[PDB]
């Protein structure tokens, strides 16, 4: 009998390696609204040593961090693109992630897009799908 395994096929060690090594995060869909999940996860990641660049062309600053209108506008290397936007918006952000030389595209709950995941894979990025960075951090490293 096999148990529910994650759709992205990554082991707990694979996720642990990502969470340990890749800490330059572009958090797409960042929001200053305390009720938004993007706000909660951004606050958590900042508390745990992540360098979190908010990405949302609507805002100039989120949680005291300069907020950028695209992943490509960030003046630093970016390792993980952490997605908090609706599925169809993720295609453009994956294209930006590829151009930026990011290593990991991370689909948070309710953001998964098959075509975007396809592009990431073909470009050699790691895909994390239907997981939360905060929940995975709490579970594996907390
Ligand atoms: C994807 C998700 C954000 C959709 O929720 P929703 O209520 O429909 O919200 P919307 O997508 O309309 O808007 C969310 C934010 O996206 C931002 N957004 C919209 N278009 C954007 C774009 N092109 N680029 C960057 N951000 C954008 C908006 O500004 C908005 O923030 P605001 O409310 O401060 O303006 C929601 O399902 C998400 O929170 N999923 C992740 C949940 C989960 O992983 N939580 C973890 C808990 S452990
Ligand atoms: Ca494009
Ligand atoms: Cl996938
Ligand atoms: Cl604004
Ligand atoms: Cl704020």
């Amino acid at each position: 009998m096999e148990e529910t395994r994650p759709i992205d096929g990554l082991t707990d060690e694979d996720i642990r390696e990502i969470l340990t090594r890749y800490k330059k995060i572009a958090l797409v869909g960042a929001s200053p609204k305390p009720e938004r999940d993007a706000n909660i996860v951004m606050k958590y990641l900042l508390e745990h040593g992540y360098d979190v660049y908010p990405v949302n062309p609507k805002y100039e600053e989120v949680l005291g961090r300069k907020c950028y209108p695209s992943v490509l506008d960030i003046p630093d290397k970016i390792e993980v693109v952490d997605l908090f936007v609706k599925p169809k918006l993720t295609m453009e952000y994956v294209e930006q992630a590829i151009k930026k030389g990011a290593k990991v595209v991370w689909f948070q709950y309710n953001t998964y897009n098959r075509e975007a995941s396809k592009k990431a894979d073909e470009a050699g990025l790691i895909i994390v799908a239907n997981r939360c960075m905060m929940r995975e951090h709490e579970r594996l490293l907390g």
